[PDB]
């Protein structure tokens, strides 16, 4: 659960750099 | 721009299949 | 419906790499 | 360039088979 | 009328398949 | 050739009923 | 042979179609 | 319009059809 | 009206020579 | 017998035709 | 054959007056 | 102009019709 | 009208050709 | 219910074609 | 053959969207 | 049971997609 | 060439993903 | 294991946006 927790703030935060990348791109 | 489209796209997918895999999980 | 819009998403990024794939090719 | 073309629209299709699906699921 | 968008789609990509296969063939 | 050549034409007698459908659906 | 299966299932296709135009208009 | 561009399509579909029938038979 | 009952007389004949090309083919 | 109910088919659907020709020019 | 040649011409003669009917309509 | 080439393809239907009958006859 | 009246009449004879053609075949 | 069955023709006649372009292609 | 594969891929998936819009329609 | 092969389908084509693009860009 | 690495990671993570959904779905 | 495998693959991906962000901005 604890492992899985953290997939997903890796999950968030993946998707928040790859919408700021857009936005400077 | 439509790369970083995609990109965007493959992340919103990932998002949510982690989500859902800790929801099974 | 988290699976089914897991789907659908899935299908926008299919959708937008073929797209793409035109493009380019 | 027409196989590509048959790929965007099989693509589409696709697309939109996916979110009648998620209206009706 | 979203499954006669869908049953639209798949009937152009059908007339393009035959139109391709007619190039091949 | 012959074959190939109706097949187109069904195709395209196929594809214009769909779009009637749509219109009058 | 293949190509007289989708002859076959064109026909059947167009057939369906047009009984839908018949019943709607 | 549209049911008379159906109607063309079909009619030519039939001679094709037809004319295909006559190098066969 | 008249019109319709044309495009129906036009999918019964079409279906009669598609029906022979089968057995023939 | 499968060749002469064709031609009785083309037949009504050419009388048809002929009909609206008439009322229409 | 002399059956088939007149399937042909009916067929010939149906397409001939639906393309005056579109014309006309 | 396209009338008269209905009437022409008619009257060579019809031209047929009766060498067959003739045949059979 | 006249073109129209001949239309008529071929269309008769040629029913009445194809309804012996009929009985005979 | 005869749009569904409709699609399912499509889908049908569609995997068809794609199978005969695989051969060919 | 990289196109025709993908081709083959998107056909196996529109597939078994259609056979589970059949299911549930 | 249906929707995994679907997202499973889904999956296997994105991928070749994806590998297109990474050699033509 | 950055974003196509980016684009096949994210691909590589999306499949593992679905891998898991797979197995435990 | 799988689960580790995941989470290697998003830390990979996760890195590539950080040296896209780093290098862009």
């Amino acid at each position: 659960s604890k492992l899985l927790e953290l997939l997903r703030k890796l999950g968030e935060a993946l998707h928040k750099a790859i919408e700021l990348l857009e936005k400077w791109g």
